[PDB]
């Protein structure tokens, strides 16, 4: 067995508009050819190129070949490479890269997850005359055709860490790549490889160089084993498969197409003719696959050819197959023998991965294409005698009793030999609708969004395979790019309706939310509001959808139990008999619950905050998030505090002033009964505090001058002297709370700093009641230290504003985030889901799989790259 | 960690004549360089090439490199390869094969030996553009350039059946090569494998394309590690090494010369730049190297590292040596440092092997040589406190304490990168020397024989162990010559003489042959060949001989006195060679032991012809007659001859059978035609009076009669007179059916071992010889080389006549086996000698026993020019 391989992906630009694996199998299965006239778009001078005169020198007898449509385009800014590099790069390469992110991204891996991993490259690849022909201070016109570089570029690009080989074996190149790179895997020095082959040629230089030989077919078609075997055809190709050993697959969960069972290289050495094949020798690298796994001849159904089609080495070829597999046999079970080239041509270095992918394909889709040109099979071989068969039609293959299994020849003009014996894999709707769904796509331009979009709209809408699995397909399998966009729907119609309205760069529109960002990741600060926030709805929706939050909401009852009789599950619920959210001794310690239970859903989707920072009572919740405060000492606190407030009703009172500190200070001296300033929100909002006749002529004292002021709605003044009688209760209610180091940032808004949890003792949680509050000058510290996504974790946005403003004014700031979680007429999971996207699509990563438990990865198409033409004179 | 890959062989083409590894050797251990100006025989245009500024299109401010001597100088007829072919072939595959062939011999095998073997072929190449403009229903100029066609017609033109594979990574092309090599040994997809890189710029192209990014020391000088390093500094080589897996390597005897410990490959990844170095690729990939061969950093001595001057990568490079190899490290016992490129330059694909000789070399000679342009390290690296230290001078690096271990590394700009650890390898006659040289043409025996003329002048040589090595090391090849010599002057005189290109010695024997085997014929004479002393220094010498002399003694004892041993040394009142029941079974015994010696050496008939009683010797050779057997026929028909002396005579006619015949009519008492031996050759037996009267009518017509040595007639009507107690004293013979062809000359048919009763001998003894048309047929029916197994040759030009008239030989080889004063082993080996020197092929070794085989020079290519123009 050991450690056997799997294919995990394929992908490929194939000649005639096969640039998917599903277009090739949709070619092999209607029987057709993509033989066309020469390319009239690469500069070729095609009046010159023909003569039907083999012995004329400098042309071609054969004016058919198979050929890439459009070779030269390429999205370049998706690849980090200039209009000028671009320019310089072999056709090669450029296919190469966009194959290969095909390529992972077919296999339902997210591209970025291969960022520094031991995944390796190995390609056959040669110059075509790409480079030759108008002669960089970036030298980019060297490196733009080294067929080195088309490994290399491939593993820098993305990121990769394993080897990275270019081989050049001719003819065979792509299955020694192939031989090396399960090599490579089966001794863990690669934990994924790429394999393949490009081949597009620049120049007609080919066809000149085999004209001048008389070695080319003059129909173009490669008649493999058939009657008229007249020479080779030749086209283009850029194919890969993506290897990874069967036991790391199912451990990742990727995949299987197929199963890298054994394969052999050798050589024919004293052939006649370093040209030449030799049958002993292709007998021997046959023989020498089936030990190397452990298979008798017998155990094989299929071989897929080297078959060029050539008059010599067709029936070389099949002999070698006759006196081999075809020995032994039940007259009732031939060898079944193909090949690709009769189809698409011989596509020189990726010539053998491209049999792999009609075997894979044949493999997964239960038969045998034909091979085309045989109505009369070659005379120089002895068919209905022993037992090989060529496919003159297309065979039932499908899964039984009986292991499938095919093997892959390949055979260069250099002598060297492959033979790869490739097995089926072995075999193989989890609940879903009703429910939010966030569908997040991006591209790295505005075009690319606007086309990843539409794909996205009409798969949706393929009524096929649905909702849930494109989200999850979406999130964990796609790379995040800087253009950003996100739907939140429950169903179908109604996401397609917003995938077309991002499409349609008609921007808004309500749960969809579109950005952009520079960052894939931000240092995150969750900010804890005092109260004002509160609505009657609050968390009713949430408790009912949601565990985790009526998870924390029913932790939170359970540790307030002793110190009251109501609990916050019944007023969020507004059950007969709750009480009201007019008491602060209600609405504070209701206020904690939702706040801390959100922080807590929040970070159910991955969102950790690096900091915290509060707002007047709101520290306490912030306290207990950073993990300065058990459950049991925040509820002390924050209801000892508030149902002193409450004895203080009618004592005291609060209002907002539309001023600045330091004109707000000179207007408070003549008073006393009234040194607020208790909280600092930003340039044009203070709050003010102190004795009821002090702030009423205060505050008409300045309806007077028209300067705002309006009054909160509260029973008390906090942050003032009118605060210090209860200190004494309050520390005695409180005292021997056992604080802890923070496990989170906790900067202060009291003390104005980053605090170790240690210091937040019963004389802190005094301090923060009595001293003024210091919010715009936190949140600006912060900003100027480097945070980056500032969170307000509340059931309703009332620091947005003053955080947008603080951070604005800070140095090095215009690129940060500032979001709410929760609105008065949208709490519920939706919009909390809305909140998300709105963070993400500004960086903030989200795990996006945890609104999505059960579901399963839909199969999506692959990027929308925004193609230009490149191309040298 | 138990069974590496041993590197056993080293091949090279460097800049300044560095053509051999011992030059290479040469040259690290003065510290020099090999910095050139631009070759002024490849069609570039120099006088518009070159400019200073930098922005410039279309030049390089560089006018310096390291170039090959002769890049496009090729033995084409040696290969096979067809001028036209030789001129479309790249440069770089040209001396692939030169290098290759050279590699196998250095390995102490016949590269012959090779052919359909699993010898596998990595090698890093990439076209540099050789025909891409100078504008051919073969293919040349197609598959000439192919990079796969690089390792490719490697095996095609030596008989390789591995695996092989063109592999391009840039930089380090050779050691990824290395890699894949060393897998495919461990896990026996390949016997042996040729490993190394090529590279040969046809074009200035990379000089005017590394121009334009400033990318080139000014200097031209790779300053690795230094102050002042500038940039690249390019070069050119081709470089191998033979690899194979130690064990292997002690079954066939091939002497080890360090092993491939460890190996690791990686990739920059996602770093500062396409073409850029990355430091963090550079640490995990020496720790992949140390923890895949189960090793740790402070068992490493020295490296080898990729420095190719640059100011850019060096400190990278360093630092990342300065934070694995050193970090830990004993104050005391740094890691070594530098770079083969301040001596040679960046020779590209062929960089990393050839590093790797460098390290190789370093372990055999027991020192690190000394890197250069360090007068001033670079000051972006803290060579202050610890483990890397540069060797600014040659540095002591012997067997014994620590096992002696140092590492290569080589780094592409496509960033596949490569940390490879080698290891050190574990733990006269008096008597004629045989000399065999050969080559593909005449020029180059003379320069083979030329060569081999200066390796015996060395104070030094050993003869034989040159001689070892020559016929156990060196394919034999069409144009053959052979020098037997028991001292080296003698051998010089000889081997001069060959390279002089006319006349013999004795000593000395040429020939062209088209074959390496032949179908050899064993021929026996009978009486006439014997001289005083024959077996003699033979005895003393030779125990093969002496031993079946011996046999042929304990045989004959029961029927005789005198001892054949006695003989030959001539003892006091030995019997002597005057009479026949002496003379035979003398000759028998002496042709049967040289028999056994022809075979010693490997050279077993598959044929046998005899003439009367060499029958007899014919007979047991091919193993129809044991020992006794044979002795009794011998001995017996001996001892009636003496009884009929006097009684009849004997005589050679000069004339052809037919005519002898009617000149015989009117004296049936000789029913004479005792032999016919050719068309002027025929034997005359009978009664002396009717003798006599025939010779006197001879004579008078002219017809020459002479007499022979002998006081009987055989094969005349007298011997019906003695039939009777011949089969009473010579029955009880047992024939026993034979290992090898009998061709009778008796009854002229192949024959049967077990037809060859007591009365099959009387017709032996009766009828006549048909010797001449038994060599004819036997010629005829594709039989190649006449051996005449007799100690002076008696039958040799009878044979060589016979063999001129029969279709099918211009080209039979006919040789004998002693002389009349050439008896001794030296005249056996020059005997073997001229036979090996026209295909009969013979086990030399068989003559140096213990001897131990000696470095030889390689093949002397004969070198024409070949470039597109
Ligand atoms: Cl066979
Ligand atoms: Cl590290």
């Amino acid at each position: 067995e050991s450690d056997p391989i799997a294919i995990v992906s394929m992908a490929c630009r194939l000649p005639g508009g096969v640039n998917t694996p599903q277009r090739l199998w949709e070619l092999l299965r209607e029987g057709g050819e993509t033989l066309s006239g020469f390319p009239t778009d690469r500069g070729w001078d095609l009046a010159r190129l023909h003569h039907p005169d083999p012995d004329n020198p400098g042309t071609s007898y054969v004016d058919k070949g198979g050929f890439l449509d459009d070779a030269a385009g390429f999205d370049a800014e998706f690849f980090g490479v200039s209009p000028r590099e671009a320019a310089a790069m072999d056709p090669q390469q450029r296919l190469l890269l966009e194959t290969s992110w095909e390529l992972v991204e077919n296999a339902g891996i997210d591209p970025h997850s291969l960022r520094g991993t031991a995944t390796g490259v190995f390609l056959g690849v040669a110059k075509f005359g790409y480079g030759e022909d108008t002669a960089d201070v970036e030298g980019y016109s060297v490196t733009g055709v080294a067929p080195a570089v088309a490994s290399g570029r491939i593993s820098y690009t993305m990121g990769l860490e394993g080897p990275s080989i270019s081989v050049d074996t001719a003819c065979s190149s792509s299955l020694v790549a192939l031989h090396l790179a399960v090599e490579s895997l089966r001794k863990g020095e690669s934990s994924m490889a790429v394999v393949g082959g490009a081949a597009v040629m620049a120049t007609p230089g080919v066809f000149v160089d085999f004209s001048r030989q008389r070695a080319l077919a003059a129909d173009g078609r490669s008649k493999a084993f058939g009657a008229g075997a007249d020479g080779f055809g030749f086209s283009e190709g850029v194919t890969l498969v993506l290897l990874e050993r069967l036991s790391e697959a199912r451990r990742n969960g990727h995949e299987v197409l197929a199963v890298v069972r054994g394969s052999a290289l050798n050589q024919d050495g004293a052939s006649n003719g370093l040209s030449a094949p030799s049958g002993p020798a292709q007998r021997r690298v046959i023989r020498q696959a089936l030990e190397s796994c452990g298979l008798e001849p017998g155990d094989v159904d299929a071989v897929e050819a080297h078959g060029t089609g050539t008059a010599l080495g067709d029936p070389i070829e099949a002999n070698a197959l006759l006196d081999t597999y075809g020995r032994d046999r039940d007259a009732d079970r031939p060898l079944w023998l193909g090949s690709v080239k009769s189809n698409i041509g011989h596509t020189q270095a990726a010539a053998g991965v491209t049999g792999l992918l009609k075997v894979v394909l044949a493999l997964r889709n239960g038969e045998l294409p034909a091979t085309l040109h045989v109505e009369e099979p070659t005379p120089h071989v002895d068919w209905s005698s022993g037992g090989v068969a060529l496919l003159a039609g297309n065979q039932p293959w499908r899964r039984g009793e009986r292991t499938r299994r095919a093997a892959v020849s390949a055979f260069g003009i250099s002598g060297t030999n492959a033979h790869v014996i490739v097995e089926e894999a072995p075999e193989r709707t989890t609940a879903h609708d009703g429910r939010p769904v966030p569908l997040v796509v991006s591209a790295r331009s505005t075009a690319a969004l606007r086309a990843q979009a539409a794909q996205i709209a009409e798969l949706l809408e393929r009524p096929d395979a649905d909702l849930a699995g494109v989200g999850l397909g979406l999130a964990t399998t796609r790379a995040r790019h800087e253009h950003r966009a996100a739907v939140v729907a429950s169903t179908r119609e109604e996401a397609v309706r917003g995938l077309r309205e991002i499409a349609a760069g008609a921007a808004t529109a309500d749960a969809v939310v579109e950005g952009v960002t520079e960052v894939d990741g931000r240092n995150v600060v969750f900010l804890f509001p005092g109260q004002g926030s509160q609505w009657a709805g609050m968390g009713a929706e949430l408790l009912s959808s949601s565990p985790v939050f009526a998870g924390k909401i029913r932790a939170c009852d359970e540790s307030m139990a002793p110190m009251q009789d109501w609990k916050v599950s019944d007023v969020l619920r507004q059950a007969p008999g709750a009480p009201g959210l007019d008491r602060v001794d209600v609405v504070q310690p209701v206020l904690f619950a939702v706040m801390v239970s959100l922080a807590e859903l929040w970070r159910s989707y991955g969102v950790e905050p690096a900091a915290v920072v509060g707002h007047s009572q709101g520290e306490i919740a912030a306290a207990h998030v950073a993990g300065a405060l058990t459950l049991e000492d925040a509820a002390k606190l924050v209801v000892g505090r508030s149902r002193l407030m409450r004895s203080l009703s009618g004592e005291g009172g609060m209002a907002a002033v539309a001023l600045g500190e330091a004109a707000v200070r000179e207007r408070l001296r003549p008073w006393q009964d009234r040194l607020s300033v208790a909280a600092v929100n930003g340039p044009r909002s203070v709050v003010v505090s102190g004795e009821p006749g002090a702030l009423r002529a205060f505050s008409e004292d300045c309806a007077a001058e028209g300067i705002r002021v309006r009054d909160i709605d509260v029973d008390y003044a906090s942050h003032s002297p009118q605060i210090e009688r209860v200190r004494e209760e309050l520390l005695e209610t409180t005292g021997d709370i056992a604080p802890r180091p923070a496990r989170v940032t906790f900067h202060s808004t009291v003390e104005s700093r980053s605090m170790d949890g240690t210091e937040l003792d019963a004389r802190y949680w005094y301090r923060n009641l009595r001293e003024t509050v210091r919010f715009a000058d936190a949140v600006t510290r912060l900003a100027e230290s480097g945070y980056d996504a500032f969170i307000e974790v509340s059931p309703h946005p009332v620091v947005v504003q003053a955080v947008e403003e603080a951070v604005e004014e800070a140095d090095g700031a215009e690129d940060a985030v500032v979001v709410g979680s929760l609105h008065r007429d949208g709490g519920d999971l939706s919009a909390f889901l809305r909140s998300m996207a709105t963070a993400h699509v500004s960086g903030v990563d989200i795990r996006w799989d945890v609104a999505l438990p059960g579901a399963a990865p839909f199969a999506l198409p692959t990027y929308p790259f925004q193609r230009k033409r490149y191309w040298l004179q």
